[PDB]
């Protein structure tokens, strides 16, 4: 669905057709002006940086696995004369409907005898989500993927591409895959009785030269060398496929560019009538496009086992029964060609769409993570209250649109209740302790990480406990529009830290809420604070982040009694631009102020920047109107004359309109 | 006699056993002895028995 | 309908007699004492018994 | 809620046998106990005492 995903992206977004990614990570975010305040008893110290730079690291790597699952049927495209009042196929009308066609006559009764069978098989939501993934193989081909990289790097802590995807050689994502071709027979219009288990498809006119290498590899299986987003693990869709086309099936080509890819996909959708079944696929691809590079070290345990991607099985049986697609279709909404029509116009949009739809799962997560199992809405149970519909089983897409709902704040509706796609869900429900690798860079390291060893020499591969998930995004896109105290993501934020003379600098935090925010507004202000815990004996730093420049609560990596004792004579000025604390007396109230925002992206340390045309709301009504206007200009070649004026010179000749 | 769809592997069978002879050892209610009901049985599917 | 043209007149002169053969009341009769003889199937009876 | 519907016979028959007599208290139980067990595991029953 084209329409909700458009909804997600904020009101200053103004966005443009191509988008040139030459590279596997993208720093997308904002630029806004901070007026940061520091007042006291002796005087005000007032700061302010005019572009702060707010980002989000997004890569194109993340292990997945395909699994083929039993999903329900699809039966928009069919003809509505079929159907009864209620809304499923009244066998006896499906009959009637073979017998007044053009159909060989001895094959009326064999036929009609299957369809029991056969027409509720319909769901071709795991070959277009191949044939998506091909297109944006060949049009982003040239990223590429370095063995020994950094996945994430603090300073303290390393973690190399090599800890998390073993097997794994380094090549770029077009020499990734090897695909091999299934056959792609012709269907013989005078078969006895139809092949289950071998679906048949419909096409328009002939099946070109190229067509076939893309159907070809598109139902094969995908073997990568490199942990690819865009070419993760599928099993073979299918060994044969029928394609029912009067005008013959040429044979392969062998090579094949992107623009091929789209001519495939707009003949097959028009042909079979299976827009529902697009829909389905943008939508699975809109998760499983781009994974987010983590926050911090700690929150690397969501990316460590391999989340399983549910492919509906491919089944069509439009082939062997022609009579029943036509050009009056049964639908349930009006709106139900909007998401391929937004596709064949602004292609790159997806990217888009992508990163809105993590950001606000993976947000959500953060937040769901932190409520205890005795309550009403828990870890367990917030998918089935949502859940108003029958789907098969709670997996997949109807998980990720249920935490979007929670975000926004709004009703998510969809046509079918299709449960396919990725489960993000896994490392959460399972309530246990996860142990990822990391390479150590200081000696110092297991104070502030709750680390295996307590002494480790510099080069060493050792492993932290995560027990509870932190945050894996901070909120940018969706800033301030549904705000929580938890990540304080507001305009304008003020704290009181009361200090009296007595105390020379000292101040204990008793309260858990307060300590987070000074904590916070002081990395703004370019400080380096190092709190030490009075009850554990652990020490935390606001500097735990080289993206958003905030302090969440959930980088302590420990709950229990809040006792933090901030020494205010060792804060070193780190960052440039930055207002200074050289010795505070009294209460301080530290505030800011955020009043502008400028959309800014970032590649291989350099800004990338958005070519093309303007992007526009495409509505079902915007091009019905030139169909309702049809160009009624009667087609009649008239042509209209021009008088010829004389004037003084006379050697040149000069016409007027009348 | 008319059939939904295939005949599968154990509908033949009981098919099979329910149009023949009862001939018991021991004297049970539900097992006493009745005629073969018929030789032949004809079913009507397109889908293969 | 759906059958084969060469067979309507012959098929329709046997109507008179076939049409009017319907009990399926046996069959199901066998298949419910198949049903009672796998289910209750553990039951025993001895010779010299009272 | 499938697109397979040849096992919707077969399925229907099983269904109705089992449903019938479905009981997970008795696994519960047993997993309560090993709970139990694990936690208060340093209780002394001695034979000769009082």
């Amino acid at each position: 669905m084209s329409s909700l995903l458009n909804s997600l992206l904020p009101e200053y977004f103004k966005p443009k057709t191509n988008l040139n990614i030459n590279s596997s990570r993208v720093q997308y975010g904002f630029n806004a002006r901070i007026d940061m305040q520091y007042e006291d008893d002796s005087g005000t110290r007032k700061g302010s940086r005019p572009n702060a730079f707010m980002s989000n690291t997004v890569a194109f790597i993340g292990n997945y696995e395909g699994i083929i699952v039993d999903d329900i049927p699809i039966l928009d495209g069919l003809r509505a004369d079929i159907f009864d009042t209620h809304g499923d196929l009244d066998m006896g009308l499906v009959e009637d409907a073979l017998s007044k066609s053009t159909m060989i006559r001895r094959n009326v009764p064999t036929y009609t005898a299957y369809a029991s069978e056969l027409l509720y098989k319909r769901n071709l939501t795991s070959l277009f989500y191949n044939m998506l993934r091909l297109y944006y193989i060949k049009k982003w081909g040239s990223i590429k993927y370095e063995k020994d990289a950094i996945f994430y790097d603090n300073g303290h802590a390393c973690l190399l591409n090599r800890q998390l995807f073993p097997k794994s050689r380094d090549a770029s994502l077009e020499s990734s895959l090897s695909l091999p071709e299934a056959e792609i027979a012709m269907l013989d219009p005078g078969l006895e009785f139809p092949e289950e288990d071998v679906p048949a498809i419909l096409w328009h006119g002939r099946v070109s030269s190229r067509a076939t290498c893309i159907l070809g590899q598109a139902c094969s299986e995908f073997a990568p060398l490199a942990p690819f987003s865009i070419a993760h693990y599928s099993p073979q869709l299918t060994r044969k496929l029928f394609v029912n086309a009067p005008a013959g099936i040429e044979p392969s080509s062998g090579r094949y560019t992107h623009e091929d890819v789209k001519d495939a996909i707009t003949i097959l959708v028009s042909a079979n009538q299976a827009y529902t079944d697009f829909e389905a696929a943008y939508l699975m691809l809109a998760q499983t496009l781009v994974s987010p590079v983590p926050r911090t070290a700690e929150a690397s345990a969501w990316f460590i086992n391999a989340g399983m991607v549910n492919m509906p099985t491919l089944s069509c049986a439009n082939g062997y029964y022609p009579a029943l697609t036509n050009v009056n279709p049964y639908h349930r909404l009006d709106t139900w060609k909007d998401t391929l029509n937004h596709w064949v116009a602004y292609p790159d949009m997806l990217f888009y769409h992508s990163v809105a739809m993590i950001e606000s799962c993976y947000v959500e997560l953060g937040n769901v993570a932190r409520v205890s199992d005795s309550d009403a809405i828990n870890k367990y149970t917030f998918t089935e209250l949502s859940v108003q519909g029958r789907p098969v089983m709670n997996r997949g897409i109807i998980v990720d649109l249920t935490l979007v709902a929670m975000r926004t704040g709004r009703e998510i509706s969809l046509p079918y209740p299709v449960s396919c796609g990725l489960t993000r869900t896994d490392a959460l429900l399972q309530g246990t302790e996860i142990h990822v690798p990391v390479v150590v860079k200081d000696i110092d390291m297991p104070q502030y990480y709750n680390a295996i060893d307590k002494d480790v020499i510099e080069g060493q591969e050792t492993v932290i406990k995560v027990k509870q998930l932190p945050p894996a995004m901070y909120p940018i896109y969706t800033y301030g529009i549904n705000t929580t105290e938890f990540y304080s993501d507001h305009f304008e934020d003020q704290v009181q830290v009361e200090m009296a003379p007595i105390d020379n600098g000292k101040a204990v935090f008793n309260d858990a809420r307060k300590f987070s925010k000074f904590m916070s507004i002081m990395r703004m202000m370019g400080n380096d604070v190092t709190a030490t815990d009075l009850v554990t004996g652990r020490k935390v730093s606001n500097w735990a982040d080289n993206s958003s420049g905030r302090f969440l609560y959930t980088d302590v990596k420990y709950e229990g009694q809040t006792a933090f004792l901030v020494d205010m004579d060792t804060v070193k000025a780190r960052d440039h631009c930055w207002v200074s604390i050289v010795d505070p007396n009294g209460t301080m109230n530290l505030s800011y102020k955020m009043t502008n925002f400028r959309a800014a992206m970032f590649s291989r340390n350099k800004p990338l920047y958005m070519t093309g045309g303007s992007v526009r709301t495409i509505a079902t009504g915007n091009y019905r109107d030139a169909a309702e206007r049809l160009r009624a200009m009667d087609e009649t070649l008239r042509l209209k004359p021009f008088k010829i004026t004389e004037k003084l010179d006379f050697r040149v000749a000069a016409y007027a309109i009348p």
